[PDB]
């Protein structure tokens, strides 16, 4: 196969062993410091979203042109007040939240973003960027709008310095350092059936199938309670030590944790447990998605919770992800998602999750390392 943009870029050939940790081109040492050019009546502009108007402009691009599932059934809806946590972390930057408009109407028709993160890669830790939500408007589809995207935030990128960023997808490109599978865990059977995200099993009814999926009407696990801030530390404790374990972590400071962990609701849920002796050994966290049902009449759309970080000291993991199920349950979500990466596996079949079609791929931009098997990947992004 050839890949006419992928090819020009520093990263590994797909189908090519790497034995060797590093990469694959030296720092720059000048960066070209105007824009790239976009195609005629097109514009490049750096979105502010912290004003409401623009964050709303964001949240219609890519409500209308974000991912879809290969049937163009469903659609992420990733709500503005998502996009904000998402968005504008610890050390986020206004020129890394690259939007196109057209020059005329002003129409908001394109974006990509990066916000900073230290990573984790086997025995090196490095300064990276975390690339999300490339998007192309449907009407401008195919017409290699997205390499100027790409080519432009890379620009940015360097501009401050850093030359390594860490990137998924659901298409394989050169070349992922890792493969990842979507399981589903039905909490609403009905409903999932009715819109055809699920199908009735060959041999199940209805009545079998929602008798399958029933969970118990409040979590198991004693002390288990929201976090709170005065869990931030302690969060930020057990996460560090239990990212050791695998290959492909994030590195965060606690005022990171803090942003990524602290609940709010709609958006990011975490629950600790804190037991008999006072002290936090556990916790569980999950992410509020909900996908739009396209041109269905009365389900418009689909409530999805996903698997965020877990950690388990005292409490077994199973146990855990059990009461993140009832959890996710009593707030009302349809399903329950997890990747089958750090030890997911352990408890997908055990607790009734059904693989899904989609792969995500894992890559890195300007690093060549082995790659690795989805037990050792211990990144989750949005
Ligand atoms: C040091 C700093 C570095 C920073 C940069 C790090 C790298 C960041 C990399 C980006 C990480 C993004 C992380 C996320 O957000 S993944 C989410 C991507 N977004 C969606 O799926 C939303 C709905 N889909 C669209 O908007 C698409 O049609 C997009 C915008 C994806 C492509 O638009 P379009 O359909 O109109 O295509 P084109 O004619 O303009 O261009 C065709 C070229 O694009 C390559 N392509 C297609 N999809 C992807 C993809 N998901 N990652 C990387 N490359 C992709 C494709 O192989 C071809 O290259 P090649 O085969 O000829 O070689
Ligand atoms: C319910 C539903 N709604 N939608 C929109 C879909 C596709 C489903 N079905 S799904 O659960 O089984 C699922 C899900 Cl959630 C997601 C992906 C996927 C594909 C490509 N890219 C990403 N990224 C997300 C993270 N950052 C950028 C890359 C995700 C694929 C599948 Cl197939």
């Amino acid at each position: 196969r050839s890949y006419q943009f992928w090819d020009t870029q520093p990263v590994p050939k797909l189908g090519e062993v790497v034995n060797t940790h590093g990469p694959v081109e030296p720092d720059k040492d000048n960066i070209r410091q105007e824009p790239y050019t976009l195609p005629q009546g097109f514009t490049w502009d750096a979105l502010d979203l912290g004003d409401r108007g623009v964050l709303k402009e964001l949240y219609t691009l890519l409500n209308e042109n974000y991912v879809e599932d290969d049937d163009n059934m469903f659609r992420f809806d990733y709500s503005p007040e998502f996009l904000l946590w998402a968005l504008r972390p610890p050390g986020w930057l206004p020129q890394w939240h690259c939007g196109v408009r057209v020059v005329s109407s002003r129409k908001l028709v394109g974006f990509i973003s990066a916000i900073p993160a230290n990573i984790h890669i086997y025995d090196t830790e490095k300064k990276m960027v975390e690339i999300n939500f490339l998007c192309v408007h449907k009407k401008l589809r195919s017409k290699r709008v997205a390499p100027v995207l790409i080519r432009e935030i890379t620009r940015r990128v360097h501009l401050e310095g850093i030359f390594q960023a860490v990137y998924t997808a659901g298409v394989v490109l050169p070349k992922p350092v890792g493969t990842c599978r979507y399981w589903h865990r039905s909490l609403n059977p009905r409903k999932l059936i009715e819109v055809k995200f699920s199908h009735l099993s060959r041999n199940m009814t209805m009545q079998r199938t929602m008798k399958l999926y029933r969970l118990p009407e409040t979590p198991k696990t004693a002390g288990l309670r929201p976090m709170e801030t005065k869990d931030i530390p302690v969060v930020h404790q057990l996460l560090t030590r239990y990212l050791k374990q695998f290959h492909l972590t994030p590195v965060m400071s606690q005022e990171e944790v803090e942003h990524w962990f602290y609940p709010q609701e709609n958006i990011i849920d975490t629950f600790v447990v804190e037991n008999a002796n006072g002290e936090v050994t556990d916790f569980l966290s999950f992410y509020t998605l909900p996908s739009t049902i396209m041109n269905h009449p009365t389900h418009k759309s689909l409530k999805a919770a996903y698997s965020f970080y877990n950690v388990h000291t005292q409490t077994p993991l199973l146990d855990l992800m059990s009461d993140a199920l009832v959890l996710a349950k009593m707030k009302g979500f349809d399903v329950f998602n997890a990747l089958d990466l750090m030890e997911n596996k352990t408890f997908l079949e055990k607790l009734k999750f059904g693989i899904g079609d989609g792969n995500l791929q894992y890559y890195l931009y300007n690093w060549k390392c082995p790659s690795m098997g989805a037990e050792k990947v211990g990144l989750v992004l949005q």
